[PDB]
């Protein structure tokens, strides 16, 4: 029984919405940011960090699965605004929850963290040693925007989902194909933090708060993702993608590229835009409550992402 | 054809070294109060690099020393917890500079016990089938998150990094592993705060990236609950080495003599290094086999075993 299986799907987000009629009052940009990206509003943490929406998700995951937080072997956080570089958000998950018996680190993956942590935790599932994990993609992008550049502050929303992932008798993750280019790492930072101590003489002027090359990492999703997609499936074998929900017009470009029919790609960034690692996850749980997926239907779903790093990575399973 | 072995180790710290006795001209008190408490003699630190930097050298040394092409490497795991930026990873930044261009990356968080962490994580992967080729590096630039007014913890940290390829291989060489960790005491040992001040933000809090450590809660605990996961795994009898975080040299002596497990097993790293984090032990490992006091390919029984923010601890059992 070496195989692993989603088992649960789970979501949390801050109640407090922001719309871009809000962000432009606010910025002075009107919803040319709808139609430049197919984001109407997200979500902004108020008094939560990274660990409390985490927590949420775990706590939920624990509730409507029915499991005990003793059963979960390890849980793995993909975050890259984590509240401190140490703890670990999955340790201080981990610590609210009561699960004692798991092991628990943080991923750093940008976009592609919950992709390639729900990858990490099929292996650490097929090693025989573990049988229940958590996997959650969590981020609060707000603290660390600067709010008076419009070209990137409304892109970001805060928010969180995972899944548990058990041992099952049958397979269900397919296949997988897992990239990176660390030669345009350039183009997409965040969270520098500037050594100055007293033996540091550098005085590098890297930025705290995120930037992008927009331009560059547009054109990086359709090339590159629309090839990695293209290496799983055709659209003869696949039935539902959820790509990282950063742009919708970057889901229009891959489904044409890819042959992939339109429809079978769902959306999500109308009402959370993007939330990094957290964006799938979030669309997963919607589709599943939405009705559109349901858990041991055996349809064939692709799970795909990419961002900073520059990572990308596909998962095809069979849900 | 599906086992992990470690293929090849190397290391590499800063140029730039500071001496106790110039912490103490630095930070007001003398060689020997530095000395006693610490157990370290001197320790590198950064001045013109960061973790991204200290890691590409020991990739790219590990590629020289291991004659492997880039290109071959399928994945690159760096556990930090002091990265250039939370985006891209230390990992890519890496990948990028080695032109490993079909490897896949990330880093993993998880503290003083990162590298175990991530040495595990690298089995599963060559586990699988999937992937054969990886560098594994622990790297930490600790110095940028010190208070160095305060002689209570910043004498304690050095700079640097050090790692292994690991390859696939016919006979198992990674025996056996535990990885724990208790959330509960996350308060114990913290860095890296970083404040949400954004405009939606009405939380009120206070944020020192500069690292909090909890001395004597921390000490009890590696005592205690270290050498229990140790005992787990062997008993004096089943091992030829440990190589342990090296976090203070009175933790290795108390934890040997729990483990009843003879004191010159555990190796002892610190005096010129001092404690660096992830990188405290994949640089004992390197170091260990320049001495030849391991060598790859006997056999000897040796567990590499960490502790530490989290908190986390951990130990894998494998053979050389
Ligand atoms: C030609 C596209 N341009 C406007 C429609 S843009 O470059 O300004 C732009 C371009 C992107 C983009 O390509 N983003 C990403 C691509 C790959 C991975 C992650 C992201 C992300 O936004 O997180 C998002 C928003 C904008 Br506005
Ligand atoms: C009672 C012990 N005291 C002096 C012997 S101490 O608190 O100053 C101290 C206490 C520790 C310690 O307990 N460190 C750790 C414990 C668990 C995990 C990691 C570490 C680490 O320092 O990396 C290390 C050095 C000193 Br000096």
């Amino acid at each position: 029984k070496n195989y692993a299986r989603i088992s649960c799907t789970s979501r949390y987000v801050p109640e407090n919405c922001v719309t871009n009629h809000q962000l432009s009052e606010m910025m002075d940009t009107d919803e040319w940011i709808h139609s430049r990206t197919g984001i109407s509003e997200r979500r902004i943490v108020t008094q939560e960090n990274t660990s409390d929406l985490c927590h949420q998700v775990a706590k939920q995951l624990l509730e409507k699965s029915g499991k005990q937080a003793s059963e979960i072997d390890f849980i793995l956080v993909a975050t890259v605004t984590p509240d401190f570089n140490m703890p670990s958000v999955a340790c201080q998950v981990q610590g609210a929850i009561g699960a004692t018996e798991a092991f628990a680190f943080d991923i750093s993956a940008a976009c592609s963290g919950f992709v390639y942590a729900l990858s990490m935790a099929e292996k650490l599932v097929l090693s025989g040693r573990y049988q229940t994990g958590l996997v959650i993609g969590g981020e609060t992008f707000s603290k660390m925007l600067d709010w008076t550049d419009r070209s990137t502050a409304v892109l970001f929303g805060d928010g969180a989902a995972g899944v548990l992932i058990e041992a099952a008798e049958t397979p269900h993750f397919l296949n997988e194909k897992l990239q990176a280019d660390g030669q345009r790492w350039a183009a997409l930072t965040s969270g520098y933090t500037i050594n100055e101590s007293p033996f540091y003489q550098g005085h590098k002027q890297a930025s705290k708060t995120l930037q992008m090359e927009g331009r560059s990492i547009f054109d990086f999703a359709i090339k590159d993702v629309s090839q990695n997609i293209l290496s799983l499936v055709t659209d003869e074998t696949v039935d539902y993608l959820l790509l990282h929900q950063a742009n919708v017009r970057i889901i229009d470009k891959i489904a044409r590229k890819t042959k992939i029919s339109r429809e079978k790609f769902l959306t999500n960034m109308d009402k959370y835009g993007n939330t990094s690692a957290a964006s799938i996850p979030i669309l997963l749980d919607e589709a599943v409550e939405n009705g559109t997926l349901i858990l041991g239907s055996q349809q064939r779903v692709v799970l795909t992402g990419f961002g900073g790093g520059l990572t990308w990575g596909s998962l095809l399973l069979t849900l």
